[PDB]
């Protein structure tokens, strides 16, 4: 009868000790209430990195803000009042709030924060402000960066646009015309800088790096990747005193944000229930504590502060987001999504 379909961001950490796989998204799911305000609540995994899923939105969904402006253009999302979101999330960083803003309007509740952070060892032989700077200072094959070494589509597409584009505001909104279509459109200067980072990257996966740290013999004192990817050594990061920081590939540091948005076809009775479910997701201390176990970052200052009270890891990031608040950029797409990203990455790859 009256059911609320909730689409969750499914790309959360996963623990594994051979055979048995524990997914953090399952832990969070088995904590959220299935009965709210008379409505039945269905939590399912919503893959925003699938064009098919972006074509059929649920009542409420968690999408990467990278597709948000394009998602707004389809009209499938509902505009929200500034006060309504503020009363749920609380204080938001400038880049976080701007990541949910499209055409001077808020289109969802910021849920997750992420970036390619730099995990520096205690024996950090070098310090840097950009990955280009760290590439020159340390040298050939010294930094661990799995997504760059493996040339992941979103990373190949991502870094290229970060090096190329520049903005005064936080939102770096690009169109489909700004994408290389062949090879004569590929900026060689940008591709030259990407190569320097790739040259400074060791040919090693994430699993190989983690196992090295666990065995006490790290393959490198430098690691770049998602905060969630470091969750299997969160104790070692704390004990041995590893360092984390917002580092840009060049100049400005980039950030991913996942945003809980409401469908445009929601009635007034469903809108209040959806907000209630959302307010639970963002403020429930048990949910936040579970996020802390997977080292994934809440988007609001309150969620970050809560986890910063018992984690030095979160403490550094909270200091980082505050110190470089005006410098952080967020890449977004105006009139394209996954297909055009995968295609653009395929064009760029040979020139790397
Ligand atoms: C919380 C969080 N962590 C990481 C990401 C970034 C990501 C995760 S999977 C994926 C697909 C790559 O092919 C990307 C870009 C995100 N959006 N939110």
């Amino acid at each position: 009868p009256k059911t609320l379909t909730v689409g969750l961001f499914p790309y959360l950490p996963s623990w594994n000790e051979n055979g048995n796989e524990v997914k953090l998204i399952n832990l969070i799911k088995d904590v959220l209430p299935t009965q709210v305000s008379g409505y039945n609540i269905e939590y399912t995994e919503f893959d925003c990195y699938s064009d098919a899923s972006l074509q059929s939105l649920p009542d409420v969904f968690s999408t990467d803000s990278i597709f948000l402006p394009y998602l707004v253009s389809l009209g499938g999302v509902k505009s929200l009042d500034e006060s309504l979101v503020r009363g749920v999330t609380g204080d938001l960083h400038s880049f976080v709030s701007s990541s949910a803003s499209v055409n001077g309007s808020v289109y969802g509740f910021p849920q997750y924060l992420c970036s390619n952070f730099l995990l520096s060892s205690p024996n950090a032989t070098q310090q840097a402000s950009s990955l280009l700077e760290l590439a020159q200072k340390v040298g050939y094959e010294q930094i661990v960066y799995p997504d760059v070494a493996s040339s992941s589509s979103f990373t190949v597409f991502g870094l290229y646009q970060q090096l190329l584009q520049s903005s005064s505001s936080a939102a770096v909104d690009i169109k489909a015309s700004d994408l290389p279509q062949s090879g004569d459109q590929v900026n060689k200067d940008i591709t030259q800088k990407y190569r320097t980072i790739l040259d400074s990257t060791v040919v090693a996966s994430q699993r190989e790096y983690i196992n090295s740290v666990k065995q006490g013999k790290p393959i490198s004192n430098y690691y770049v990747g998602y905060s969630e990817s470091m969750c299997e050594i969160k104790d070692i990061i704390r004990d041995q005193q590893y360092n984390v920081q917002l580092i840009g590939t060049s100049d400005k540091p980039y950030v991913y944000t996942d945003v809980l948005a409401l469908n445009s076809n929601l009635c007034d009775e469903k809108q209040k229930v959806a907000v209630e479910v959302i307010k639970n997701l963002l403020t429930n201390t048990l949910v936040l504590d579970l996020l802390g176990l997977g080292l994934t970052l809440p988007a609001n200052k309150n969620g970050i502060a809560h986890l910063a009270k018992s984690s030095n890891f979160y403490a550094q990031l909270s200091q980082q987001f505050d110190a470089k608040e005006s410098e952080v950029r967020v890449l977004r797409c105006v009139d394209f999504a996954n297909k055009e990203v995968k295609n653009c990455a395929g064009v760029l790859r040979p020139f790397l």
